[PDB]
């Protein structure tokens, strides 16, 4: 019950749920292959896999060499009854040294330690977190994702939920179409 | 491709495709047995079917005899993983006399006819449309809404769109799990 | 119900009734056969049909090698008394590139999405629609467009309404003489 | 990884690390046996165990039908080498309604659920979450409790952290002497 939890081959999509919780891990997606593997970034004994199309790290997410376009669309019933993709230039990752915090216990004190990472700024807006406010929003976008991977199919993505059952942030609920084909 | 367009009886969901864009007709929905039936109410020669579970409007929704609770899910890949059914108070239809607009033809001189109706205030909230607004915005909630319905079983429903392919506004894209079950 | 619904042969006259609400479509207008045909832009097959008059698309219009004089006339009973042809320039279609609006729904992409396509302004005269107004207000022209067609025969049309009975916008009503003779 | 990760028998002492993240679940301890055992509140196949000392939610702690003393002592080291047991009342848990959170995720009902549950306002001193602040600050007392068990035994206990190594919140680092005798 972690992982591509469900899947129906005939409308090519499924959900994948995943504990991005910890602030060392990026947790790999392959869409191609339906295999999620998770990297603690303070072991050097462990590397990221060979493929990838998506990882993921708390509620940051970056592509492994792709392209992202957020569109208007709500849900996957909306974005299957389309008649042309979209015109609009995806964006690429982008390198970041302070966004990728893989330590937060030093918060209070004002102390989080980054690493230095690529980051997608488009598809990251799956979850806005907007902490100058008191309490901290954490805003949804539930907008459909248009993922154009480096071997040149796209996948259908949107971010479902950001919360385990009971509530605890952290838990990814990622809804996908691959291959994404009008 | 309108009423139930697409269905998958393992997960006992599907989406319905309606067109709601005429100011006279209501468009009844059974889920129990995935039929639609319209109705023009100027035409006296048309009868609401003896079944039926909720009628859509344009963008306004009425139940028969059911309940409705707005959740905080926007997805069912969400709702799948709750635990609990709602603790909250459902809200039963009211009846309305200058609500349900059938002819919007002199709206540009201040003359909208209406009928008298029943309509379900919590569902409805599927979609808000601001008017004071220059331009009105239509803002989908993307939530999805836990219908029970006169046989105590229920339906969780979701507009996921409001517009057919190319933008005209009043084709109903509507995802539903029923009968949903934890 | 939809096309050349109402025609008087012993005047060469009549009414078209059709369904312009889908931004895709040309509607395609042949004078002399009484036929009228859609082509979904977005269908590669779908083909123009190899003769027709006039085509419309929402309420922009468009000659087939033809040519428009809004004349001074705002009736037929008038027009079938003249003793002459109307004086005036007849103005041909112009290219246009950011006037022919196809996808109005924001989804794949955020802005309007247009196609290029020839355009006659003195026939789209037949409506104004004035947006620098919330709510923007539509005025028919009511005046009679005649349109020179490229076999050196006229059709005289008036526009007589842009919604259909409920108000719902996109549906014409539109008159017209062919072969229009003094 | 979990559980009575660090015990020394010379000593009775030891450490105790329970993942206390999610609001649905009970972490039973049993000093006894160095036995640790969770329950989902929300599957009603999942029981209480049969013998238990104390219990945690998130940062709550409930006893069985034990007393709590909050000493003056801020280490072991000193309290090993008290002459006489601490002074002071012993409290017992008190009934609540609405301090033990449930279901946080604001999704089914959008208020926070709370369970019916017994509380030990003393041993829950242990950690200090000042919300009047925002951010909200969390402070641990430091403080040795001591908690006097149904058979007459005491345990001595001390939260020195609340958080994993990363900064995730709801682990549970729990130093303990047990039997606790001078
Ligand atoms: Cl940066
Ligand atoms: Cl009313």
């Amino acid at each position: 019950e972690l992982g591509f939890i469900r899947t129906d081959p005939s409308t090519h999509s499924g959900t994948i749920y995943i504990d991005a919780t910890d602030y060392r891990r990026w947790t790999f997606i392959d869409f191609h292959t339906q295999k999620v593997d998770s990297v603690n970034v303070t072991d050097s004994e462990q590397k990221e896999p060979e493929e990838w199309d998506i990882a993921v790290h708390r509620y940051d997410v970056k592509t492994n060499a792709g392209a992202v376009l957020e569109t208007g669309f709500t849900g996957f019933s909306a974005l299957r009854n389309a008649d042309a993709m979209p015109e609009g230039a995806y964006v690429e990752d982008v390198w970041t040294t302070a966004k990728i915090a893989i330590d937060m216990s030093g918060m209070m004190d004002g102390n989080i330690v980054y690493m230095e990472s690529y980051y997608n700024e488009e598809l990251s807006k799956w979850l806005n977190v907007d902490k100058s406010n008191m309490p901290p929003t954490y805003t949804l976008s539930n907008k459909v994702y248009m993922v154009k991977l480096k071997d040149g199919t796209y996948a259908a993505v949107r971010l479902t939920n950001y919360m385990n059952a009971s509530g605890v942030k952290g838990f990814m609920t990622i809804d996908y179409i691959y291959p994404f084909e009008l």
